[PDB]
């Protein structure tokens, strides 16, 4: 689904979807389509278009859009465009659902007066999928991280709200400076308003993670969250920009004041 913030659909292919029915063992499927020459002028356009392979869940019974469905791969899958096998991570994460990428065809293409040809082999197929291309605007983790700091941060008033409120259980509490993704000093400390707890990560590493396996669980409470949800934690940010690169805990009191560990 095109829920995520790295890719953003500009026109549909005409003529490149396809349904997977299901198959008891060995099977290939075959997909022949052509790329319009208009198409290929608006690829060249922009250097941020690209054309990318869309596989779902095809759920039966019901009308289903173009889009709506979560990104799934039957897998085991092999994707074979112009005889080019496909090298793309299209379903990460296999014990989820919905955690895949697309496949990027675009170097592959041939001219538009030529027959583009999609092979996809497979041992079996438990449930039927819908096969879709679109040319889609690609955004990198560093723009991405651009439109975060833009944002509003996380006050740090709220922060030592929170803090004076929880610390009130029934002595000190350990926050880290590192990032639990990357395991070093975080640049751009960030969590979401939904997230009961101070420690943050850093939002590029983290929207470096999603790039690849697009789980979107923070990365300390596991809970679901959502792109537009990330802002900076201007608490942490403060106690970061004004520590020497050595500390990488600090200790916490009620007060909402920290002493290096
Ligand atoms: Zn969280």
């Amino acid at each position: 689904l095109f829920t995520s913030p790295f890719y953003k659909p500009i026109v549909q292919i005409p003529d490149a979807n396809k349904k997977l029915k299901q198959s008891a063992g060995r099977g290939c499927t075959k997909m022949k389509f052509k790329v319009s020459k208009s198409n290929h002028d608006l690829l060249k356009s922009n250097k941020s278009y690209k054309l990318y392979l869309f596989s779902g869940f095809s759920i039966p019974f019901i009308y289903e859009t173009v889009g709506h469905e979560a990104i799934d791969f039957p897998y085991p899958c092999e994707l074979v465009f112009n005889g080019t096998k496909l090298e793309d991570n299209v379903k990460g994460l296999k014990k989820q659902n919905g955690t895949g990428n697309p496949a990027n065809l675009t170097p592959y293409l041939k001219v538009p007066t030529e027959m583009n040809h999609l092979d996809l082999h497979y041992l079996n197929i438990d449930k039927e999928y819908s096969i879709s291309c679109f040319i889609v605007e690609v955004f990198s983790p560093e723009a991405l991280l651009g439109k975060i700091l833009k944002r509003p941060k996380i006050i740090k008033q709220a922060t030592t709200a929170y803090i004076k409120r929880t610390l009130n259980e029934q002595t000190s509490t350990v926050l880290s400076l590192q990032c639990p993704i990357s395991c070093t000093r975080m640049k751009y400390p960030a969590k979401t308003d939904q997230c009961k707890h101070i420690q943050c990560f850093d939002a590029l590493w983290f929207l470096h993670s999603q790039s690849q396996v697009p789980t979107w669980q923070c990365p300390i409470c596991q809970h679901p969250i959502k792109f537009d949800q990330l802002k900076i934690s201007e608490f942490v940010d403060n106690i970061i920009q004004n520590c020497n690169e050595d500390v990488e805990q600090v200790e916490i009191s009620v007060d909402g004041s920290w002493k290096p560990i």
